[PDB]
DNA sequence: TTCAACTGCTTTCGCATCCCAACTACTTTTCCTCACACTTGTACTCCA
């Protein structure tokens, strides 16, 4: 996953899949917004697989 | 041993002259409806 301004290594870290029904957007937890630099105000972030 | 032009670089996704037409004219397409000049007898007397 990465944020797409990518300044430093940690804004594009390794993930474990977790998929949940019912649900339109990707799903993040609390402790991975600081090192993304993120809010959860309409950023997008990258998938790779 | 220096002045002055030629020099590539600021970000990170996604947003975002020729033609046509107007109106009024004049004209052609033809088909239909009759007249205008010519002529022999007959009629009314004509001169024999």
């Amino acid at each position: 996953m990465n944020r797409q301004p990518t300044l430093h290594k940690a804004s594009m870290m390794g993930h474990k899949v977790r998929v949940l029904p019912n649900e339109k957007t990707l799903r993040l937890h609390y402790a991975n917004t600081g090192a993304y630099n993120a809010d959860f105000d309409g950023d997008e972030m990258n998938m790779h697989f």
